[PDB]
């Protein structure tokens, strides 16, 4: 991952997202509700100390279970680190705040999201998207439909 | 991790558990209730088909919550793969199936725990532990007693 975010504002991020498309290096890490990185972002909360909560759902044991996680900043402004077993790392590589926003999630071992403030198929967001997957190697994508992105878990 | 258990019956590793010990290679994986790898095994469910099944307790976003991760069976019996975005061990190091159990969880980076049948300290098996953490490069070790033992969460 060589895109990142240049002059990212972190307090800018926070409010509704919808996570409109994934990809990810390995097919079992998106395949099934149940994948390990097959998460639903609901909201970004940066932190005063401009660490960045993430409020997500994800299927686990047959529910959609809400999750929150707190990825810490970095001294790099669009790097942030999770602390569980593998080192953990969430890049933010593009937003303009009021549409779109790309982030992956690293370590090697990649998912990327292509998030939107809107329930919408935003084809300018998704051609961003797909332009820095092409610097990666994925071989898993998903996308959903609006109606998809109403519901608990994108049933 | 050079120690797994020759001729382990996984059928019998079924039940209840106690999580008596924990230690692990970084502070950071079990310091907080919310650690990483700080995780209170409840039951052991070996499937059918010869993957097991834990029941465990996290401390997560204030709550203690049940979870039921699947460790799926590898060509080697004592070793087991869960499906994370890095590639997760668990390892059967020992057992005697009737008091005591010890298992790791690795990838380098590893947690192991001294399980017990009972809410009981058992001096022989935290002998055992401690024989094989000998062995790891572990720089953080809990242990709980027997009122902590019986609570959600070890409280």
């Amino acid at each position: 991952v060589t895109q990142t975010m240049k002059g990212l504002d972190i307090q800018k991020v926070a409010g509704t997202w919808y996570s409109l498309a994934m990809a990810a290096s390995d097919i079992s890490l998106l395949d099934a509700q149940s994948a390990p990185l097959r998460v639903y972002v609901e909201e970004l909360k940066p932190t005063p100390e401009g660490d960045l909560e993430i409020l997500l759902q994800k299927w686990e044991n047959g529910e959609c279970a809400q999750k929150k996680i707190i990825a810490e900043k970095t001294k790099i402004p669009a790097v942030f680190k999770i602390d569980a077993l593998n080192e953990n790392k969430v890049l933010v590589l593009d937003t303009d705040y009021k549409k779109y926003l790309l982030l992956c999630m690293e370590n090697q071992s990649l998912a990327c999201q292509c998030l939107v403030r809107t329930p919408e198929v935003d084809d300018e967001a998704l051609e961003k998207f797909d332009k820095a997957l092409k610097a990666l190697p994925m071989h898993i994508r998903l996308s959903f439909n609006p109606t998809q992105l109403e519901e608990q878990c994108h049933i």
